């Protein structure tokens, strides 16, 4: 909470991310109020992040290697992601792994069971950058992404997702595979 800074509300940046928040609210788009949008900087993560990024792009079938994801989380845990990045040893069940879960639609890490409301009814949703790259079926036993099987160089997965065909859930497994880049304060109106 000492490396986030504030966004006034009438800024290119502030509006990107309220808009794609919007857009992926679904069921609740017009239950969901923003309350405030921080940039978080970590220089030392997104260094160690943009190295991974780089052995992805040299190496990935599937594109893009990159997404934007959202990440619900309570109040006591919006200081450690400002200061370390994501933490999966804070493992709700782990339905597809022991990892930290991020969400393709906002609709989802809003819900109060992932981002439950705080004494003055705020909720804490990051915004992050994640290298999902080449991912695989996720499960709950999963410590890491599933093995590749035999006939392939790389051991593992770069993730693990609720389904490979249309998936709408990442779980990441490395502390430099995700890059929180804003938190979004919410509240039900
Ligand atoms: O935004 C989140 N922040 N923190 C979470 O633990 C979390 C978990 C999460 O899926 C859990 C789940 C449960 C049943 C079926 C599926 Cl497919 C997925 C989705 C989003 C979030």
């Amino acid at each position: 909470s000492m490396n986030l800074e504030r966004l006034a509300e009438n800024t290119g940046e502030f509006q990107e991310v309220v808009r794609a928040f919007y857009d992926t609210l679904d069921a609740a788009r017009s239950s969901i109020r923003v309350v405030r949008v921080e940039r978080v900087s970590h220089p030392l993560l997104q260094q160690q992040y943009e190295l991974y990024r780089e052995r992805l792009l040299q190496r990935c079938e599937r594109r893009p290697v990159e997404q934007v994801l959202y990440h619900g989380t309570t109040a006591p845990a919006v200081p450690d992601i400002c200061a370390h990045g994501f933490n999966r040893s804070f493992c709700n069940a782990t339905v597809y792994g022991k990892g930290v879960y991020f969400a393709r639609r906002a609709s989802l890490s809003v819900q109060d069971r992932y981002s439950p409301p705080n004494a003055d009814g705020h909720k804490a949703v990051f915004v992050a950058r994640v290298l999902t790259g080449d991912y695989g079926q996720g499960r709950r036993g999963l410590r890491a992404p599933p093995l590749r099987g035999p006939g392939h160089v790389l051991l593992r997965y770069d993730s693990a997702v609720d389904c490979i065909c249309q998936p709408s859930i990442f779980v990441i497994f490395h502390d430099t595979q995700a890059l929180p880049t804003h938190l979004i304060t919410c509240e039900h109106v």
